[PDB]
């Protein structure tokens, strides 16, 4: 992993499963690929900025919950509004709210 605290490498292995799971979902428009790359840049960059294992674990868990929501939206289990409601209160950055809500509506 990029952070240097102990066991970050183990957390990195779960970052890559999320990135791989996103690719396998959509496996397209250039615009969608830019939004897809924006999402993966958001979570990977957020993990690389963590400085202790608790913060790195919270980002990895947040990426994993996002992956679960994408599958539920893309497979038609819930609509994009249900998905965005699930994480809007725990998402502090409003710029993250915008890209995550837009990505849910794309999958629908």
């Amino acid at each position: 992993a990029m952070p240097s605290y102990n066991n970050a490498r183990l957390l990195e292995k779960r970052l890559q499963n999320c990135d791989t799971q996103l690719n396998q979902f959509f496996n397209l428009s250039i615009k969608f690929l830019q939004q897809l790359n924006q999402i993966k840049y958001f979570y990977n960059s957020a993990f690389n900025k963590t400085e202790n294992e608790d913060d790195g674990l919270e980002v990895v868990e947040e990426y994993e919950n996002f992956i679960s929501l994408v599958s539920q939206v893309k497979s038609g289990q819930i609509n994009a509004d249900k998905a965005f409601e699930t994480i809007k209160d725990t998402t502090e950055s409003r710029q993250a709210d915008v890209i995550i809500a837009n990505f849910f509506k794309v999958c629908e």
